[PDB]
């Protein structure tokens, strides 16, 4: 057993805390930092809109939250400078704050006693990003100490795109991800810094950018400039599909384009990637624990033009990406 | 013409914007105070999720909003104290913010130039507070000066429980109101000072507290110390219900019920208070003017027990009560 | 194992065949009759928007459905009399299509090879009614064979109506119930006998009526005539809350009113009627498996007016009382 | 004034009256067929979730519903054959049913009287289908006596693909609209031919098919086999996106392609194709009388791949399209 902290208990790191309940054997989570009062902490962790009950009891006192007879110690310093994770013996801090997505920043956590943090989104100045499944053999134990587990949809789009990209080769794609709306939108129409996110967000199909596709080359640098897009937020609270339309110098049909990802979609990376033939909906891929399941019965082919469709639950299929990055961090060198 | 002055200008700032556009002869909005910039404030005027579009054009520079050729001059003052309303011959202040329902604050408008407010909420220190229909009749326009238009909630349920208070007497009663969420709540679970209001809002009932119905004591002192309620917050982006249920001594039937309110609902009250036998939903209610619409469908009688229930536009029903107020105190002295 | 068939396989059909599933050790589905084909039968069972996937692999033929390799034969006959439930020796059938709630029609069941028949439903001619927790203990096993589960409303009402009214006495009570949209509502404004009900259901509050309050005297008969009410359905796809106002004789507080339910809802009861004193909102309440989960943070007192409220998974929670009524008869003698 | 029959008093029926009475001076609706009750037409009328309340007195009987005082003639035949549209002398039928959109079917409005038939769908065995703007020109006023409006998706991508193909050239495209949910879908888990349709439409994403992309080569014969696509129905009752992602031989730049369209979107094409840099959201769609609104803002370039993206109410933008199509037949000869 590997001991975990959290820095931010908020919607990915309460995820993350019960993605570790349910999936892992290998690691625990023993501290967790956050702003908040214990009281109000215990009762999102408690009662979820999205995933029901945690089935545990949970209790708390003003240093702890104590969770089927396992105590979380709680801080609130807004510095991670002021944490001490080597009191704790944590060798794993799980970055899901939304402030210290630069890694110079991040830093701070292993200055205060980890050894190796995990920022759960796009980083800046990270030692390396992985999409676990595409690109984790690259993880060198002694020099990437701060890294990043990149966003939910990079790691729905870049499994598929590496299967596709390996056996047909892509020149150019545009991705549209159509996708649950997220905490950083408006309930009501108030000001935002984006003028679409501003929208009431859950009456409204919302365009907004997203770096995610230009973000898979840091993990396939072959696919470098070749991949763009942008999203559509649309009223259901998690779920999400990433639509990516692509050219191929291969001569390429429906059939053979699905056949590809059904042959990739097995063993260990059937856990990232899956293959489905199903009449699936969002509500289908709810706490679905891959990173991308491939809707074999949404490809589509015109000439040397491919579109193919991509499911993920946003939340829960990123979440258990992050976690198996998190499992292999540990089960190698911490130090 | 009045000249109106509106400091807030969230949706209750821009609901009463539209409102003078759509409905007034005698008031025109010649400046606004808010603390964002103008083509921010300008985009959320022009589009509106609720509302639709606003029908005129719309331009902004640094200094102003112009709306249909009229320009509206914006300051953003964050302190009523550093405006100046006297220097654009404003008379009344609509006081929208929600952070200056203290009277003893929002007099600062006052000091500014202005010589009336309007608080566009409960509100304390206030010189009276007004239920258009239910007790403007005793609007004095040498001492009240600075006011309160009560909550959509209390404009909603004060004028049918007037007409059944007059007509069969209520000893006590207690009013569930079915509301539609609201900008207080949150989009995702997230931390929240009442522990409900922070659950996702368009997938949940949410039971919250509400003051409306002890505030009608304030407009009706015969009732003081009799009623009493809360709110269910529920996934419509407005339109609500108040269901109130009440003793009466009174020997009552569904029709007696609904007789006093068809024979009531007339005239200038009837622009506060509607009878219907329609078969409604709350989108039929949607930019409804009334404060009032009751559902003559919808009494029910057992033994001394009575339930009626209203329907109201919090934002739209709410918003033209208010204008009704503004258009009084406006068509009597101002100073 | 009792053997159990299903006719009409809709939400509260599937409903229950999950809950079967889930939480019964001695009750096995054998069989479904519904009017759909197998295809379509299976793939609503495999796949939920509500309760997500079944845990169990699903496969179907021209005469059957097999979940977790065991196979349930499944008819589409319209009319019950041409159904045969000797041919799987089921015993007891749930009777969840909506459409034989008169036990007139309903008693089809028996002649066709049943024993009991449980109406999923507010119910007419029946032989009794049941919230379980609330008067099952009046289950006669000669002679109630066709039998009503009530409503959801009704199973939610009920256990905290009988509570307070024992306690306190009730003069008469008047309730709304917030309740999660249902399949007959219309997803567009469309016809429907109830010009409410015809308008969009996922965008509108909706009045509708409910008998729920008055078939409480079903079941109470103390309360004849001292209950009404009616429904507002709501944009959320399932979880509902009771909110009852009645006026008492008796002096009673806040604190008064929660201490008599947090008394009762203990035991076996406890498992129709739960006491909370969390910060609930629907979701909270999915898959909740209790008939009746009491708010105490939502009880107000006004003079002698009392308000309570109390929250159902109008879906789950009903399905688990009535699997709680199912087994009950199941314990029992099952003649002829 | 040219008199006009609705066949299929539905979204689209009710959606084009409605257009109807708010923008045309030389058409007036005066009979109705369709299967339901006058109380419930009349209620459906009056009353709509999306579009508010009609701001006009409406009033019914055994043979008619007024509005504003004008008595249109209702009709419930299920079968075209036993209407006599003659009775009423009305010229044009609506054919907006869903159902007789094989012109060997709807044919039978003629019969009965009717001078042209314009199908409010994609259509079969039609004489000719339409996009406003784009080849209603070719409209054939001896020749063309049964035609198709074609589909809501059509008529918001035609335009665009016009325009596109004509500057750079579309070598191939293909196409995903992020649609509304539509009257067909179900509001619970229920039974459907299309099987992800079945499902909860107001809590899913739901993809389908959509012909809309192979139907855009009925009207522009130069992007035969060069398009495809499907649809993602989601959770908003109306409002729609078309994202359509193409592969050129031109060299193009997003301010290129964004210019095509500005260049283009004037005058009366401009009433069916308009051009936006707004920051648009689909609230600010709903009732906007294009059939096409270009989102300058979602234009990307990659290469010689291309995304543009453009906006659609998918009720009042295809039903403005429509009465469009309606008043230029009614513009020209009307005879037999
Ligand atoms: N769909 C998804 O949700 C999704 C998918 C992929 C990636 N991600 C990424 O995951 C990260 C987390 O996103 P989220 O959805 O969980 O947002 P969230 O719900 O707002 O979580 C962030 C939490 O950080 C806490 N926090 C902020 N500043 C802090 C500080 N100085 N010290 C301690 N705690 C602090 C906040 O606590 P308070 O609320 O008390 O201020 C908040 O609860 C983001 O970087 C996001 O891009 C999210
Ligand atoms: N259903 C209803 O909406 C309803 C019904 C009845 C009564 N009311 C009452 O109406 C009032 C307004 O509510 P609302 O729904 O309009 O909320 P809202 O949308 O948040 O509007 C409030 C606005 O005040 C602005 N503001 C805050 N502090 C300010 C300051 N110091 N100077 C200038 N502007 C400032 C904010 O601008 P920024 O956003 O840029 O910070 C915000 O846009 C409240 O008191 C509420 O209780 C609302
Ligand atoms: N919240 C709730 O849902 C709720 C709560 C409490 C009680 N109930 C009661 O439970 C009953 C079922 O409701 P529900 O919500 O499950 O409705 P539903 O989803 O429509 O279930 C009805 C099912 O019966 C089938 N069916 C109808 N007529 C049939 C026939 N003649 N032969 C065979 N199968 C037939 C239908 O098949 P098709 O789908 O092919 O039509 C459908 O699967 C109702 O009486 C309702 O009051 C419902
Ligand atoms: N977004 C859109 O809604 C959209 C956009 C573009 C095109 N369209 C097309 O427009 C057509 C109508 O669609 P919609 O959305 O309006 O569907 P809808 O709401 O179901 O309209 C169909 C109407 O036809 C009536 N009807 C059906 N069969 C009939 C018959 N034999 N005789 C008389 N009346 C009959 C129905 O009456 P009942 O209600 O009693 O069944 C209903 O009012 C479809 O072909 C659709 O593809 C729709």
């Amino acid at each position: 057993t590997i001991r975990v902290g959290i820095n931010g208990f908020g919607r990915i790191g309460r995820n993350f805390f019960r993605a570790v309940l349910e999936r892992s054997d290998d690691l625990e989570v023993v501290a967790v930092n956050d702003s908040k009062d214990n009281k109000t902490l215990s009762t999102l962790l408690k009662f979820d809109s999205i995933m029901g009950r945690l089935g545990q009891e949970v209790e708390y006192d003003d240093d702890s939250i104590t969770v089927g007879g396992k105590r979380i110690a709680v801080y609130a310093e807004r510095d991670p400078k002021n944490l001490d994770w080597a009191a704790h013996n944590v060798d794993i801090v799980i970055e899901s704050t939304g402030v210290f997505t630069d890694a110079n920043a991040a830093k701070a956590h292993i200055e205060a006693g980890a050894k190796k943090v995990i920022i759960s989104a796009p980083a800046s100045n990270e030692d390396a990003t992985f999409v676990y499944g595409v690109n984790h053999e690259s993880y060198d134990p002694e020099n990437h100490n701060v890294i990043s587990g990149a966003s939910c949809t990079t790691n729905c789009l870049a499994p598929m795109a590496k299967v596709l990209n390996d056996k047909f080769g892509i020149e150019n794609g545009l991705m549209t991800t159509v996708h649950a709306y997220t905490g950083d939108q408006r309930l009501h129409d108030a000001p935002h810094r984006d003028l679409r996110r501003a929208r009431a967000a859950a009456v409204n199909i919302v365009p907004t950018s997203t770096g995610a596709a230009k973000a898979v080359a840091l993990v396939l640098p072959e696919l470098k400039g070749k991949l763009d897009g942008y999203a559509l937020r649309v009223p259901v609270i998690t779920g999400s599909a990433t639509d990516l339309t692509f050219n191929t110098k291969s001569e390429v049909t429906v059939e053979s384009i699905n056949a590809a990802i059904k042959e990739a979609a097995v063993g260990e990376f059937g856990e990232t990637l899956a293959y489905s033939e199903e009449p699936l909906v969002s509500t289908d891929i709810v706490h679905d624990s891959h990173g991308s399941i491939f809707d074999a019965g949404l490809t589509k082919v015109s000439g040397n033009t491919v579109k193919v469709v991509s499911w993920y639950d946003n939340e829960w299929g990123y979440t258990c990406q992050l976690l198996r990055l998190t499992e292999l961090v540990a089960s190698k060198l911490l130090e």
